[PDB]
């Protein structure tokens, strides 16, 4: 990974200097939390989406563990910010990470507390899914609503057995049976001019999804939140997915189905499109969610 | 900070210190990293490691379920860890072996990132009985988190559950499954008697114990009568005894749950004899269990 | 017996005595088949078929779940319809499509059995209120049985659930998920009304019913809050009214459920009002509903 | 399928008229009953196996539809020989059916009694699986303990996606996660010298699977019952499946991890063998189970 | 308890005399309904809040068990209103009780019908003062499920259903807490051993679905205060932890009231004490009950 | 209830005068705990059975709900032995209950304790002729699950617990039925509203697993009996169809002693009659009980 300069719980090193001991309790025991931001370029330089956004439920993850992040918001925001400047980045994916140290390995992280920090980010038909025999975890097994470590065990299984199977990403059901989520990324299918979004259930809240339905809401489509199962899916008219990396996707087939005329539709193309115009500071409309670096 | 030491790090040992990987390794952000928790007694004839073969043998079946490629053939990794003990000149010690899936890639999938990086690390090493509080957080489905593996992420779980009990004012957490019966401790098989005989839980989502099959063989070589269940919260309340295996718990006595006594409310006589043959076969003093230990000198 | 007269076969139509196929049709040893129910009105400018379009999209949508190719147009299967209607000389009749994997092989896969073969056939066709029994089957979990399209072998968890209520001396079944919450009938979906807000069940494992569209369309046009929501038995039991929808059912009040009278425990006005209004629609006397209707003639 | 002639309710006629009603109950609503017969050729010519035990369990699923079956158990048992002798079969599938016929079309198929009938017959590395999206039927779902055509939606919908994926066959879970078994296979698994057969809990009580656990037990194997997961397969010595059609099947490979040495092991293979000499008359000890036609 | 004159199938006894036998039905098997009924003091006398709605549900929970209450719902209402006058009570908490007595002890309870009615009122011993509402309550989460929609009657305050609220309360205070948070089998926060929650993010007030919970009263009379100030209301599922990162939660109930939740499972929610939503919500609410609010005194049945 | 003289914490008094406030904390919220034990009559007077592990229960129950019962396991078993002997019974049944008064009610009954204790008795007024005990008892599975073991505590006979099998047993009667069949949440077979069951397949018997069941003595009984009259016995979760299939099935309890079940769900169980293995089965059980088995003396004991 081209990284470069990372900042490292306070101060920024050069990628070879960032390390830590492979006594930590994260590598053992999946306790970190991590966010994913990115920066687009823009006609007035590098421009990061919804950064204090982000940075919230970078702190709100941390409060789920119990982890204590040794620093404030605003130098984390201020960090993200450096992170872009210093290694000369037009459009990156930031990488902010906080984990538990090796002070000791009991199961219990409290007494390694407070965790450790490190910011890095590096230059950044229709996808084809596959339903994957992981569900994703019930609410009271695994904190859905947080990117903490050791939930992506359950999304990187997701994910390889969807590449295995020959398709690009895995969709993953609940305990119960119902559409959850992609491995990592948010769902929404349209049918007969209606949007729907897929209901909170034990997925996370997607920053990406919250702004494709404002964005959606504002072009004038009607929007629904539901829950929803794999054949309601099968016989949209189209589905997508959202997520900071993947933007908005468009899915032209699950497990083997063609979704609607077989390709990327109208509706998920449009949002995605209009959706990189907001993130490139080409909509007025959506300045505030833009944070310019430079 | 942990004192161990010298630590093997992928084929070479190296000062603690030394001992450290990139941040951006994809175990540090998505917990996929495989472990295991061996000890070494020392008995008259120095130290010797508790079935080491078994333990050893489970770290690759760990790899494998996250299709993660350990660089080492399980003859290396043996001799790895009998070598942390000697280096360090460890006695009585846990050994932590560790292979998690480095740098290469920041994609959820791990594929990218194999083979994995390896390394070995340990640190030199009842009456009452424990309390448990049954926790909040249920251990996950056998669809969700592989839990007949030592994976990394699994332990978000464990360690919700531990730090919920421990805010409790108990010692350990009994986490139930999604169904609502009894699975297992934060890290720690179960068992509970009643009426003489020696209930083992079934394996359903719990991980398959080395401690507890080895309880489960002296058990029945002690001439009790054992039997494999699944378990209700309530049927462990009505208990004689409840006792907890693992390898760092070895075999612990439970005398209270939920601020429910069990039994007399103290350590019984059943698990306090389990416990006592379990330390003489770890220490070799026991001639029909010697082929569980493999001395290091 | 069942008087269709002249059905569609693939193609042309038979006399019904000729509309037969092969024992060893993998749909009739794998419920490997999917079907429609569209009704067929009188009214003062002849028959006409209710929301054909709608039916038909979900009768390829059906077919789709089961990756199942019908080998025609659905223009062709519309006229098909239509003339299934003429040829009869029905005015108000039940029309069912059907298409079902032949008999090519009998391998549990049915893939090698494509195309299907398709086949359309029709027959001629309150106060007091219906009676529902909660089954002891619950409809199937959506990654159990595609319970959005109508697949033969989903019928046999409706069957087992319709023959039990008519056993227990009730008219129909009322069954549950597996997570206890309200589902659907063996065959119809669920409302109920409350301090003059109706209730539209979610569609959850239910099938999406076009009737159930329908009533909301008219219940919103009449002016009356409709709200969608997950429902308990007990819900249901204090509610003012609860009614069932579906193709053959149309509009049915429930004035009973386990022996607990519904409301006033007779059908009531909400439910009589949309079931009324369902009916001048479905006749041609609503203006504002036509798009809704295909003229046969 | 070339089958030849068939018994259709009390009487042997061409393939070719074998028919019934497009408008029978079965053929929309999945009211029929099957079982899976298979004659082998011996050196005394062609023998049923275990056919009064399949009769059974023919006539205990249809009591779970209420359906009601004409005939009495001894007489199709005697169409099932005659389907045998009369196509001339040394070794074949037999296929005994009963369906609900075109009475009404009502959900409720108590109206249809009694059920038509019939009798067909036809001559008859290691598998690689992939654990389905689907899950086995709840046993208060689906009746999984009977071989009801309505089942085996779920079954189909379970093995094209298991092929689409480049597998042989599919392996189901229950809806708690746990396994249950192919979609028409039931499932074994062996690991340091102990023989697991699955519990019962949602799976059909196999016949094949009867035979192997006394055949196991006969040769010196212990044998366990219990419940199992999908890595408790992973890390299992061998993973095998039985059936009529399938036999004794070895599992290679499950979600593209090896079973094993990743090949067929020794204890499948050799109950596979055992079996086929069971079944060609070759041991004594089971002539039991052997019905000779001629 | 100091109850007094308690009214008895019909007419008011002391409350020496209000007993029943040991060998009734519900005493063995949980089978009784109950409601929990204010009557707050005003300057026009004791006022009971919402007592038809409260007297409907009564009677729904009844239908639930299939049990026979041998009084018009008029009757009750009469009956409500009298303990209140006949005791000399200003402000009051009102338990009506009904339940199976003791014809037959066998688990069918519908040889014992009709069901026996009773009526008591008693007084409260001390309420919370500000300091305490504004430090909030601190919840943490129950290892008791809520008992599913097919497995006891959830929308009926059915007496068995509060073992299972008596198991979690126990266990929350056993824990050092205030009140239990329970979640449905599936995982999901429910509702506290016997109070309905909400919780604000982002200038929304969200109220939990029905589920399996039981259909609030004061979480109804909250939701439409809420939207009469101009709160945007909405109603989903949610999760444990998206009430952890949530601006504030709070929790309703007869007896509860609105109050406000600072912690759950120690963690902080929001500041870490009382919200202003919550303590707003919670000043108009007792405006309402206390007769102070002119938009709501259709709620209100005035004793005098 | 002819009762008569009933134990009302620490001393016998007549049935009219055992009565509770009906402010009791578990006519309210279902906390209380029981027992249903049975005196058979001999020709050395009535025998108790299994008195002791009954006793036993009794008190785990009340562990369950963290119950204080204020007095010895010994005490209870004099209690028991006299409610026979001072009302001149031979055969009856006895119900030892305890449950939490009135002291407050709010749902944590810790407050309360310790629990009041009673134990009464009464006569049976009728019995099953073997007419009836052939034809065999008809089931209907129930629409209501048997209670997750996370919901409501399975292993106990806690009163609360039985508004599900009040819900189901009604249901089942109102089917026409004789007794209702629960499955658990997943679908499994569980047991009857107050029944273990058992079924028999090609030779073998099969008692189910514990799961949410309760661990009914007389199911403990019956599997001694089997097993010692040279029948294997085999423990298994099991389905509704597995049942269906079974050559016999049957249920035991206190008062349902083992009873033949002659058809489910309107299929018919083997023959559509008792099958001989449970006719037997309940033959010898009741030998036992009656006390003409020597090898079984030992669970007797001799009220004089
Ligand atoms: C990070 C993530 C997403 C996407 O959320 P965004 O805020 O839109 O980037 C979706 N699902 C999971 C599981 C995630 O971790
Ligand atoms: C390591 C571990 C155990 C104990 O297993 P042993 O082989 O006896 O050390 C139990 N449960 C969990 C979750 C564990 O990680
Ligand atoms: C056909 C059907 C309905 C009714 O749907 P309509 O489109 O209104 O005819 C409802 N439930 C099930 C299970 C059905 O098969
Ligand atoms: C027929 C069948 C089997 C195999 O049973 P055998 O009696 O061994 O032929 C296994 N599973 C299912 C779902 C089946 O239908
Ligand atoms: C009584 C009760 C409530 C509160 O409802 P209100 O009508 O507002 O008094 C909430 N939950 C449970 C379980 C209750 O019994
Ligand atoms: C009391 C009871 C039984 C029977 O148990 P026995 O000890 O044999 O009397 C069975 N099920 C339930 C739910 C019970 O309460
Ligand atoms: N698809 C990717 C992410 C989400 C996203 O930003 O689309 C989830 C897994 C971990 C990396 C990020
Ligand atoms: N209780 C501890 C362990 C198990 C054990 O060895 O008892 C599990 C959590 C991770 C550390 C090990
Ligand atoms: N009640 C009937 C249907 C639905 C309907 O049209 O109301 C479902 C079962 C199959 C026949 C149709
Ligand atoms: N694999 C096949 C069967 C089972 C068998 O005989 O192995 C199940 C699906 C329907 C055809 C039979
Ligand atoms: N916390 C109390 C109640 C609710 C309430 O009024 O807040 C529920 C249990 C039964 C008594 C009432
Ligand atoms: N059918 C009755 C009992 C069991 C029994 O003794 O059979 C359970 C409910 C409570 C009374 C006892």
């Amino acid at each position: 990974i081209k990284a470069g300069l990372i900042w490292m719980n306070g101060a920024f090193v050069p990628q070879e200097e960032a390390k830590t001991s492979v006594l930590s309790h994260a590598l053992h025991y999946g306790t970190s939390v991590f966010e994913g931001i990115r920066a687009y370029e823009t006609a007035k330089g590098p421009a990061i989406f919804r950064l204090k956004e982000h940075v919230k439920r970078f702190y709100n993850s941390a409060k789920v563990l119990r982890m204590e992040i040794p620093f404030a918001p605003e130098e984390l925001e201020e960090a993200i910010k450096e992170v872009v400047r210093r290694n000369g980045y037009r459009s990156c994916y930031i990488r902010p990470l906080a984990w538990m140290g090796a002070k000791a390995l009991g199961v219990n992280p409290l007494p390694n507390n407070p965790a450790e920090v490190m910011v890095a980010a590096w230059e950044w038909k229709g996808a084809r899914l596959i339903t994957s025999s992981w569900a994703r975890f019930p609410a009271n097994v695994m904190p859905g609503k947080a990117k903490v470590g050791g939930n992506y065990v359950n999304s990187a299984l997701a994910k390889m057995e969807a590449v295995a199977a020959g398709a690009d990403e895995a969709l993953l059901l609940d305990e119960e049976g119902y559409v959850a989520e992609g491995s990592g990324e948010n769902l929404f299918f349209v049918r007969d001019g209606v949007i729907y979004a897929l209901e909170h259930s034990v997925n996370l809240e997607g920053i990406t999804r919250d702004s494709v339905i404002r964005i959606a809401k504002d072009l004038g489509y009607e929007v629904q939140v539901v829950r929803a199962t794999r054949d309601q899916l099968y016989m949209a008219d189209e589905v997508f997915m959202t997520g900071t990396a993947a933007e908005v996707t468009p899915v032209s087939m699950i497990d083997w189905r063609p979704i609607g005329k077989g390709t990327a539709g109208p509706v998920a193309l449009r949002l995605r499109e209009v959706y990189l115009e907001a993130v490139t500071g080409r909509r007025p409309e959506y300045e505030g969610w833009l944070t310019y670096v430079n």
